[PDB]
């Protein structure tokens, strides 16, 4: 059960920041139904892993 | 009985970080009717997970 | 019970569960055209890494 | 009037955290129109009952 | 005309906590429309009052 | 000309009338088909809360 | 350099505020799923927040 | 070469948000599940936390 | 081991921010409940943060 060290989370943090992540969420295809699909992850959560950064 | 140790803790914090983990969410399957369904744990989570995992 | 007060370990124990994905809760889940039924679903991941948090500070 | 106690608050704080306690909300039962039903009180609430009672 | 002291907040969060306040909502009526309704003060807002009664 | 800045009691009697609830806020609420009009509601209980607190700690 | 607000306005522009005068633009249905933009007073909990910055003051 | 936003800077761009001179992109429903990219002032929350920073310079 | 973004990185990235230069992805509705993946500007309140951490800087 590894344990992700301090300089591994801001490798992490830094992928979101530079826009290289992305999540999965639900996506309209019409009349209610959706589906499952990923976007990239957005400004105010690359905006936590900048402030996070800074705080480094 | 069990109490989740702070080592323990920061094994399973690791997990969603690495985005290895999901959640259960509601999803449209068509006219108002909805499934339950796992999706991937969100950045928003990850991040936070990330935060504490750095602060450790 | 009319006056029972969680002692601290038991906070911490019920803080496990949660965290180790063992506890539900009660939502509104559609069943088409507006309506609505009571179902449970698992406690969400934001709400197990509060209590992850919480176990941590212990 | 009434004011409650610390043992009275951490009593309430107790029937919620344990799962015992309910809350009204609106539910929807058809084509817009809702209704007034009671439901489990909710996970981050009851979680916030044990950061409260962890305090004490 | 008024300026409530912090022992009248206290009775007033009281009235709260056990549960004896309503707050007025949108409650849908079906095709849209809304209508104005009453409901019982939520489980959050609740624990809201309690913590400020306990850090009386 | 010099603006008015509310002073110290003035925000205490502003926020008394919020936690007694003889305030409104202006919404928006259905009419049917999608449609909505401005209506006024009574200040909701989050709101009465946080004006409560503020009363508190002066 | 360009035009920042000084203390003392900041005050004057909460009060307004907080004494419900001012408005913001939001979208309203008007049917179908269709909106349209409109102005709506600001909400309670936006004066209420105007009202503690003006009681730290 | 790369620009960073300096304090001064950062209190001007506060203070026409603050005033009610700029706006921001959001999606408007246009009927039937449509919607479309436009433009709206910037809310009320928005511009009270633009008066709170610029209250603490 | 890996790249780290170090603070002038950050202060850049949120200078981007504040100026309005930058989008995100988000879904929008094309129609009978269908969404499709689009960009918007970067809104009000997420440009407001990245002004506010430059203001501390």
């Amino acid at each position: 059960k590894k344990i992700l060290q301090a300089n591994e989370v801001l490798e992490h943090l830094t992928r979101i920041a530079l826009g290289q992540e992305k999540e999965q969420v639900l996506m309209g295809i019409g009349k209610g139904a959706e589906t499952k699909t990923h976007v990239e992850v957005s400004a105010k959560d690359r905006i936590k892993a900048l402030e996070l950064l800074g705080k480094a």
